[PDB]
């Protein structure tokens, strides 16, 4: 008998779905729309992007056999840096990098059986879908959302470019692992998203995403309860209002600090120390906000002569001036509370001021003397009618107190920052405004967009050194003033990729609009994205960003829903052994030479072997005499530990790739790419082929008709554990369990085989192989549809999905 061989079923079906347009889906459609996260098309897919996008593939044949209308889209995250860090690394222009690397991943999916829309592709460093990010920019610039500003921003030194705050992990570029960022000031765009902040909070909890995403986004936003409050200042009218994240600390502020620029400074100088705080005045505006925010430097400030009275104690303070106290922030002045902040301790320490205690520390109290701010919450003292209150309800108490007394306000504040979305970098959208000197910034006129990127040849002139490559080009820059006709320039930075991806999964539901984005009747149909699938790297970027696009242009009317995802599921990361080099063992410690330690990214040079066991790696003999550490490491390119798919589906096949991947373990985990997990999945898919084709004859030969009211024996049997099957696997399928429903495959097959022990070719088991090939569709569907037509005339994507019996289970 012959052997499953994939080779040629695998195009031949590959093609036959796609002629056939199976995966189309119609422009107004029950629906399911079933999206992935699209890829920068940066290097070669490998089988980590393949997990992701196998699992759309498995739910969008699914729910396609099940009679919805599916939309399930591929395209490319062109733009910005990923795409042209990546072509500069290699001296490559950006377009051209961009589409042969769009050309290997398409090639890559199709090898792989996944079938999407292509109709609805996109590609967002095309002006088709660029004029529409430069669109909305306008939109959001008429609703007050999309402003200038210079400030304080983060800047990678490899990239050039400045960067958002989101794209800073753990102190470095996002793209650069190895590069701490650096703090510049510049006049850059902003998107006002912390416009939306409580919405963005509150609109989390109605949510089917994963807690930890959740939590991430929660912590990110960081709500806070504030307080303005109001120091009255002896002898005088004015109320010092100071801003406050610990209003719960108001009993111990025994000093307030004004920023140097504070008009209030020179007003309430005693006329003795006016000179004094004048020069200090002078000598602080003579610093950059980095130097005043710098840390290390001397704690300078003046006396002013003048004091406040504290709303809370009624005693007096001293009003001081010091550079720490920038004016820009808050109110642009602060009370000083030494016991609970670190830099006011630190400065009354040195200027000889008054620390007094007012959030005790649960467990052993405080000392005395405190030698150090306490900063976290605790229990509140010396602190009147409060004591005794858990100090963060306590700041809702005092907030209440304020407010009733007329001594101050509620101030709610976040961590989130408004997105920094302009770049210093050729290859990205132009942002759609004109500088006039008599006008000052002017938007570009809606009818003339898109404003075109130049296309400038030279590899070299794009490499970006400081500036915006644009700045180089007057060719472009210089145009006119749309609003008084003069002569004015372009905006020269660029779009961030952030905001090409914030919205692509609205232009798929209307792909070729060239008058809007979209129609808002053809996303509503199709909206909101019913599975999305993709990394949590994503939590506070993409997922972040998306969420306050979907408001926005929700609020202009354009989409129903306010959450653009309604399901997420994070898949793991695949995995792959990877050599670390060599290591010498003596007893029970490893030593790690350094290139070893270093290549591992850990601070040991020595583990223990139970060390090396619990962080999952082990130790090979090599051929070079030693012994090596290998350990799973994170399926990539700079690991240079990728399974391309061309080379693997060549010498294995596709099906066999697919079931490697969702067999492994749950998607929500990782999982390692093994030889022995390739070698299961050719266990399992020849052990179908041969139950089938042993009975290939015997079928064709029997009907699938019968009564199951009138089965017997094992027969009955089969239709109750092919009942079953059908459930787990379907309720399988719908929560993402991949695994569980091969399982489930798995253990139904070998019921089949141990039917065929007792019983014949029956009209049952006939049914049961039928259901069995619908059920294995979604996950090897390359074999599932070479051994249906041995028996049946159509595709499986045409013959539904098996009806339950629900009588079966009892
Ligand atoms: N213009 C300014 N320059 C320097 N520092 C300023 C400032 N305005 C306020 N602050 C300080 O930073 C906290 C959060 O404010 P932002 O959210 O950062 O603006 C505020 O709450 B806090 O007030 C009392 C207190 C007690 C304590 F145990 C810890 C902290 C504070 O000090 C204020
Ligand atoms: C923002 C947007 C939505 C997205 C972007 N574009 C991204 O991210 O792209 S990429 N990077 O290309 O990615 C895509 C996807 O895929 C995935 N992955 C990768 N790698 C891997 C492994 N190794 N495993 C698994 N998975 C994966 C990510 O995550 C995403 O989702
Ligand atoms: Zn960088
Ligand atoms: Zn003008």
């Amino acid at each position: 008998m012959e052997k499953y061989n994939p080779h040629a079923i695998e195009a031949k079906w590959q093609r036959f779905w796609e002629e056939k347009g199976f995966m189309k889906a119609k422009d107004l459609p029950g629906k399911q729309y079933v999206l992935v996260m699209f890829p920068y098309p940066s290097g070669d897919l490998h089988m980590g992007h393949l997990k992701n996008y196998t699992m759309g593939d498995v739910l969008a044949r699914f729910r396609r056999m099940q009679g919805y209308e599916v939309l399930h889209p591929m395209g490319w995250d062109a733009f910005g840096l990923p795409a042209e860090n990546a072509a500069l690394k290699f001296g490559v222009h950006p377009k051209d990098w961009t589409y042969a690397n769009i050309r290997q991943a398409k090639e890559s999916l199709r090898l792989m059986g996944i079938l999407y829309d292509w109709d609805r592709e996109v590609t967002t460093c095309e002006p088709e879908y660029y004029r529409w990010n430069q669109w909305i920019f306008l939109k959001m610039w008429e609703k007050g959302l999309a402003y200038r500003a210079k400030g304080l921003v983060n800047w990678c030194p490899k990239c050039q470019t400045v960067l958002a705050n989101e794209q800073v992990v753990e102190g470095r570029c996002w793209r650069h692992e190895d590069t701490p960022v650096e703090k510049r000031e510049l006049e850059q765009w902003y998107l006002r998203i912390t416009a939306y902040a409580e919405r963005l909070l509150k609109d989390l909890e109605g949510l089917n995403w994963p807690e930890k995403v959740k939590a991430m986004q929660r912590a990110w936003i960081g709500r806070s309860e504030g307080a303005e409050i109001l120091f009255p200042v002896e002898g005088k009218e004015v109320r010092i209002p100071v801003f406050t994240t610990r209003p719960d600390t108001l009993f111990g502020a025994t000093f307030l600090v004004l920023a140097p620029e504070h008009p209030l400074t020179l007003e309430l100088a005693a006329p003795e120390k006016r000179e004094e705080v004048l020069a200090y005045v002078e000598a602080a505006k003579r610093k950059t906000e980095i130097e005043r925010q710098a840390e290390g430097r001397e704690k300078t400030g003046v006396f002013l002569g003048a004091y406040a009275l504290n709303p809370a104690t009624g005693e007096r303070i001293p009003i001081w001036t010091a550079d720490y106290v920038l004016f820009g922030y808050g109110t642009g002045a602060i009370m000083a509370v030494p016991a609970h902040d670190q830099r006011d301790y630190e400065f009354a320490r040195k200027f000889g001021l008054p620390i007094k205690k007012v959030i005790e520390r649960p467990g052993e109290p405080l000392p005395e003397p405190l030698e150090r701010a306490y900063e976290e919450p605790g229990i509140m003292v010396n602190s009147g009618p409060f004591d005794g209150t858990e100090s963060e309800e306590g700041k809702r108490k005092v907030i209440a107190w304020l407010e009733e007394k007329g001594l101050g306000k509620g101030r709610v504040t976040y961590r989130l920052r408004d997105w920094l979305i302009s770049r210093q970098r050729y290859w990205g959208t132009p942002i759609p405004m004109v500088h006039c000197e008599a006008c000052g910034v002017v938007p570009v006129p809606e009818e003339e967009l898109p404003v075109l990127l130049p296309d400038l040849k030279d590899v070299e002139d794009i490499r970006p050194k400081g500036k915006s490559p644009l700045e180089a080009h007057p060719e472009f820059y210089e145009t006119t003033c749309p609003k008084c006709g003069g002569p004015a320039k372009r905006d020269t930075d660029t779009m961030d990729t952030f905001f090409d991806s914030s919205w692509y999964y609205l232009r798929y539901t209307d792909p070729h609009n060239d008058r809007l984005p979209f129609d808002p009747e053809k996303a509503n149909a199709w909206m909101p994205v019913d599975q999305y699938i993709g990394g949590v790297e994503h939590a506070v970027l993409h997922l972040l960003y998306s969420r306050f696009f979907t408001k926005f242009l929700h609020d202009l009317g354009m989409v129903k829903v306010e959450e653009p995802f309604q399901g997420l599921f994070t898949q793991g990361m695949v995995l792959a052994w990877t050599d670390f080099g060599p290591v010498e063992v003596e007893g029970s410690v490893v030593r790690l030479p350094e290139p070893t330690r270093i290549r591992l990214e850990i601070p040991e040079s020595a583990l223990s072997l139970e060390d090396v066991r619990k962080m999952g790696a082990e130790l090979r003999p090599h051929e070079d005499g030693t012994l090596h550490l290998w350990k799973p490491a994170v399926m990539s390119k700079s690991k240079g530990n990728g399974v391309m798919v061309g080379p693997f589906v060549k010498e294995q096949g596709a099906d066999i790739a697919r079931i490697t991947i969702l067999f492994a373990a749950p998607p929500e985990n990782e999982m390692v790419w093994t030889e022995e997990g390739v070698q299961g999945a050719w266990r399992f898919l020849n052990r179908i082929y041969r139950r089938v084709a042993e009975d290939r004859e015997a079928l064709l030969e029997t009907s699938g008709v019968f009564q199951a009211e009138a089965l017997e024996g094992k027969d009955r049997e089969l239709y109750g554990k092919l009942h079953e099957t059908l459930k787990k696997v379907t309720e399988d399928l719908e929560a993402l369990r991949f695994n569980t429903a091969i399982a489930a495959l798995m253990e139904f097959l070998n019921a089949l085989y141990e039917y065929r022990k007792d019983r014949p070719v029956t009209p049952v088991y006939r049914t049961a192989i039928r259901y069995y090939l619908q059920m294995l569709f979604p996950f090897a569907p390359h074999l599932a549809e070479e051994l249906w037509h041995w028996f049946w005339p159509d595709s499986l994507f045409e013959a539904g999905w098996p009806e339950l019996d629900e009588k079966a289970l009892e």
